[PDB]
């Protein structure tokens, strides 16, 4: 749900 570190790795 945070999708912030993720958005920082791939391109969520």
């Amino acid at each position: 749900r945070q999708i912030k570190i993720w958005f920082r790795k791939w391109k969520k």
